């Protein structure tokens, strides 16, 4: 039945995307009820960005310094406040398309959908993982700032990411919707570096189970192993240690396939030690770590 | 800035997805104006599907044999007709969320976004290519039938795919919105086979340009080649021949990077002849053929 990098349907979030302008700076905002959330660096000039004092920069602004456009209609700003690295703009109209929503802070290894936006206009949607080093491997150009990441459980949108910056390795960094950065990054145009990344082991194992459920079995073997002996090989290949919490989460997939977790661990070990020898798994020549156990169950129903 | 398999925002299509039930068969339909489009096999029992006569099966049905649910509201059917492999259900309410739309039949090598749907509820969105053998490498379970594929240009949705079936290789087949199958497939549970697939050469070249635009340059070389000598190596690696039409389409990417098309061809030749030697391009260990030149320009702005 097949296995694809699948994003959440983006309709509930499209209806919240607006354009926020302050002087010559234009980026994207999220309009929920009578509040528009955007990156605070909207109030910055090129010069300010080298070493901004945001509190100073903001006390020098008024409501009228902020143009908020929902498509054609201009929303009148009637209030502003900063929360960490996000600006909150109180507007005179509650968004009639406000979905059921929450603000959630995701953990490294968890996945979410990104709605790339330019000038408040949705451009595309794709799935990302919060990397262990708190970066995301996104696709973001100038104008993307204020684009959000989200999960949809039932009809409730859980917002977990707002886009702020690109690092020199070509990966991306931003905040939760309360304005707290993921990882040790700051909203200043200064030399900053992604820390060394690791492979999300539990997600590789989840993807191996997805493979089996779709009829790729070539990489399986009769062997098993212990959490301990497996984790020695993980250490060696720059893979996150696997925990009992990780084995427990892989349970439903373990049952559905009848392959024990520590049996599937023995498969990963041999793949790590010998490579794939010109073969592929779910159309990849690399071990994929951007599917969670939940993503695999969800998609393989 | 990064490169991702990116789907169109799915909002305009979510607002068109309905559930169609006929007896015990439930699948998805597309509600545009006062018409609901769905797979004609909705009128089939398990038994009928082994060798249906659809004309017969349909003449034995009335408007009242079709329950159409848009979320919680039931739409009253006031007409029905078959067009090839699609059923058209005239309903008593024009869809207030009908976007600007077209029905288009796409060519092999072209891409589109799929909104996977179950019980008329959007489940996920992802990008697909119409393969040269007229299959798509989708992710579709029982209940997916009636799920649509589409491109969005300006605010106009061009619908190009409706889902009908899975082939034994685990790839998928269906129709345009006028009910004509892509490829030599029929809507009957009988032994049918995907033909041998080729790699979309123009899309691999487009993806190499995307690579250069994002700073992957390792695979470039000083050499060039001719269309003919390149096509000799394409033949050998099960790659579609490249045409002047393909070279012309790659022009804007050729210009933007200053790498001539036949220069980038000499790179593909060496990648085909010697492989990648443990290196990756845009995070893939395989040559990717599901990005069009348009997809690369659009995303790499
Ligand atoms: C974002 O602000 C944006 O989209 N703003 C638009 C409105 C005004 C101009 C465009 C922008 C998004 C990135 C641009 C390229 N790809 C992106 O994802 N972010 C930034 O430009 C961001 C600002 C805001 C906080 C810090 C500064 C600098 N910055 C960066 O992304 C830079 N990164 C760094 O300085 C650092 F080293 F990572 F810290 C990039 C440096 C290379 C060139 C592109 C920007
Ligand atoms: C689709 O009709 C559906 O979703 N309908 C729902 C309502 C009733 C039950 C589910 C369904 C979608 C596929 C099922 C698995 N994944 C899919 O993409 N299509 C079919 O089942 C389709 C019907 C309609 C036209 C032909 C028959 C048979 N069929 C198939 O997909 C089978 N393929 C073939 O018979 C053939 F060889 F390709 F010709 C599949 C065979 C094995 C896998 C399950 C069905």
């Amino acid at each position: 039945s097949g296995f694809r990098k699948m994003a959440f349907p983006s309709g509930k979030v499209e209806g919240c995307m607006v354009q926020v302008t302050c002087g010559t700076t234009t980026l994207n905002g999220l309009w929920l009820d009578d509040v528009v959330y955007c990156p605070r660096h909207v109030i910055c000039t090129s010069e300010d960005m080298l070493n901004p004092n945001y509190e100073d920069l903001l006390i020098r602004k008024s409501n009228h310094n902020f143009l908020v456009q929902a498509g054609n209609v201009q929303l009148r700003v009637i209030g502003h406040s900063m929360q960490n690295c996000v600006l909150k703009l109180k507007v005179d109209t509650a968004n009639p398309k406000t979905p059921k929503y929450k603000f959630v802070r995701i953990q490294p290894g968890q996945t979410f959908s990104v709605l790339a936006c330019y000038n408040g206009s949705p451009s595309g949607v794709y799935q990302c993982a919060m990397r262990p080093n708190f970066t995301i491997k996104g696709s973001f150009l100038n104008g993307s700032c204020g684009s959000v990441g989200f999960n949809i459980d039932y009809d409730c949108v859980s917002f977990c990411y707002m886009h702020h910056m690109e690092l020199p390795t070509g990966v991306h960094a931003g905040t939760d919707l309360e304005g707290n950065f993921y990882g040790p990054f700051v909203d200043r145009q200064t030399a900053q570096a992604a820390g060394t990344d690791t492979t999300i082991t539990v997600n590789v194992l989840a993807w191996l189970y997805a493979a089996v459920i779709n009829g790729d079995r070539w990489f399986l073997n009769r062997f098993t192993t212990t959490l301990n002996d497996f984790n020695l090989v993980a250490m060696k290949y720059n893979y996150e240690p696997l925990t009992q919490d990780h084995v427990d989460i892989l349970g439903p997939l373990s049952a559905q396939t009848g392959i024990a977790v520590l049996d599937m661990c023995a498969s990963l070990k041999e793949l790590l030690q010998n490579g794939m020898n010109g073969r592929t798994i779910l159309g990849s020549a690399l071990l994929e770590d951007e599917f969670t156990p939940f993503d695999v169950v969800r998609q393989c129903s």
